[PDB]
């Protein structure tokens, strides 16, 4: 796979749910591919030019893949979150996040998930979460 270019329109774009059932496993193996190659923290579908709503992370409380993830839970109010993105090298931007948040989904097995996160591992996900509804930094 390959990081798309930061004019890609796959960028703005909104990923598709993925059918329960399909089998990710290969896309799942080739993000986390493209993710570690890149230097990243988290991947989205749409960095790829996979329009499909599959996230994958290693952070510091979370390190796997998300099919479909939804936030069902998060704190009130914001806080500050410096953050670059593979898409945009060379940016830094002062983002306003949620600081803990519960995301649910299903893993590569299609088995369902859980992650309540805070700080960093947060951050990520909302960070993810953004790129599958076409919302950059
Ligand atoms: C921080 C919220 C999630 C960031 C995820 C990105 C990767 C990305 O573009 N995902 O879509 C990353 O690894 N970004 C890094 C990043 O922002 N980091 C890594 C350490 C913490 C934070 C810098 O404040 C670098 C490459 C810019
Ligand atoms: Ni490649
Ligand atoms: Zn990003």
């Amino acid at each position: 796979m390959k990081i798309l270019k930061d004019d890609a329109p796959e960028l703005h774009a909104i990923a598709a749910e993925v059918p329960h059932g399909e089998d990710v496993k290969d896309l799942v193996l080739d993000m986390t591919a493209a993710m570690t190659a890149a230097g990243g923290i988290g991947l989205a579908g749409n960095q790829v030019g996979v329009l499909k709503r599959i996230i994958v992370l290693r952070c510091p409380t979370f390190k796997g893949c998300v099919i479909n993830p939804i936030i069902t839970r998060h704190t009130d109010g914001h806080v500050y979150s410096p953050e670059g993105c593979l898409s945009y090298p060379g940016k830094t931007v002062a983002k306003k996040r949620r600081n803990k948040v519960v995301v649910e989904g299903y893993d590569m097995d299609w088995q369902p998930i859980t992650i309540a996160a805070k700080g960093l591992t947060a951050f990520c996900l909302q960070h993810e979460i953004d790129h599958l509804n076409g919302v950059t930094i």
